[PDB]
């Protein structure tokens, strides 16, 4: 499987790395991949597509490469399983509302409750790792 994220401080890029683990505790392989970093057409091969962004302002995608991404993949996905997480500051969860919203409006499958924590995992470490393991029994 494959993880691509945006992360402009190490908070979403520590729950990739979380995700990942539970996926990999689950049985299974998986690459995280920065979203600078991502082979468009390699990632559409994939079964699901794990995609994650904090939340920028105001409550939305990062604007310089997350998005510029969603928007180059978002005709080639319908149909397909994805699942969204990220982390925020001080709102209430909406850039992800939305996210979820724009992928359903794509066409794609979200199979999972979007994953959103609060700053640095720390305390939903085991969370992040039970995502994974969510994913990895799809
Ligand atoms: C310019 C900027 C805008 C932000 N806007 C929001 C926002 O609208 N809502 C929110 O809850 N957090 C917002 N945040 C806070 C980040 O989502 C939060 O600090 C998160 O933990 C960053 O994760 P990252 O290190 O993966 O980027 C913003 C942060 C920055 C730098």
């Amino acid at each position: 499987m494959k993880i691509v994220y945006w992360s402009g401080t190490g908070n979403t890029e520590k729950m990739a790395e979380l995700i990942a683990k539970g996926i990999i505790e689950s049985g299974k392989d998986v690459n995280t991949i920065n979203v600078s970093d991502v082979n468009i057409d390699e990632l559409l091969n994939e079964d699901i597509l794990i995609l994650g962004c904090s939340a920028m302002g105001d409550e939305v995608l990062e604007e310089s490469e997350f998005e510029p991404f969603i928007e180059e993949i978002s005709t080639k996905i319908s149909g397909k399983k994805v699942a969204l997480f990220g982390s925020y500051g001080w709102g209430d969860g909406k850039w992800m509302r939305d996210f979820e919203e724009r992928m359903n409006g794509y066409g794609c499958v979200v199979v999972e409750t979007p994953l959103i924590v609060q700053n640095e995992p720390d305390e939903a470490e085991q969370d992040c790792i039970e995502f994974g393991k969510k994913i990895a029994n799809i």
